[PDB]
């Protein structure tokens, strides 16, 4: 499958693209504002996501440090970034199908919008400021909106026991983006589309 990811953002970001225990494509590039970067990613893929990350150093060698996203100090990520992170989140050729959505549940960083560039489905956006209204106790200093769990490492937040319920928290982020994940319980946002569709995902849609 083919992901065009487009900066529209007026700030550079790094964006990467990781299943967790490897990187897709590349892993990572500079985006410039305007610029595109075009992946491609195997079929089959479970667990994928792209996200941008913030405020970057890099070296020659593309060792350095990011403010929000780093994956472990590396330009070309193969883990997860460090939360506040919006997910764009995918699992490729799945029975037939691909399944898609946006995830706040590791916090906000830069807003989003992740549609489909074939027919068959609809796309997802999250592109409120999240980070202007963010409560004070998840403002993360780096920059970005972090989720409850992250902060407070509490069992109801982490979702830990596979039975908690909405909070104050999650629903700050649920108001401002109804079509994201909100905590790990929520009732499902993903968007299911036809196996082997391409996208486009779109960091500042608006």
């Amino acid at each position: 499958a083919t992901f065009e990811i487009v900066n529209r953002c007026s700030y550079t970001v790094w964006a990467a693209a990781s299943k967790g225990d490897a990187a897709l494509d590349a892993g990572g590039r500079q985006l410039n504002s305007g610029e595109s970067w075009t992946i491609n990613v195997e079929p089959g893929t479970n667990g994928g996501k792209i996200w941008a990350r913030t405020d970057c150093y890099f070296d020659d060698s593309g060792s350095g440090i990011c403010k929000t996203g780093d994956c472990g100090g590396l330009l070309r990520c193969k883990r997860f970034g460090r939360p506040p992170t919006t997910l764009a989140e995918f699992s490729l050729n799945q029975y037939g199908k691909d399944y898609i959505d946006i995830s706040n549940i590791k916090g906000f960083n830069v807003p989003m919008n992740f549609s489909p560039t074939t027919r068959g489905c609809r796309g997802v956006r999250c592109a409120a400021d999240i980070v202007g209204q963010c409560p004070a106790k998840l403002k993360a200093p780096g920059g970005g909106c972090n989720d409850a769990c992250t902060v407070f490492q509490t069992s109801e937040y982490c979702c830990t026991t596979g039975k908690c319920g909405p909070t104050e928290y999650s629903r700050f982020f649920k108001r401002l983006c109804p079509d994201a994940f909100s905590y790990v319980l929520d009732k499902p946002t993903t968007v299911t589309c036809p196996g082997s569709s391409n996208y486009r995902v779109t960091f500042c849609p608006t």
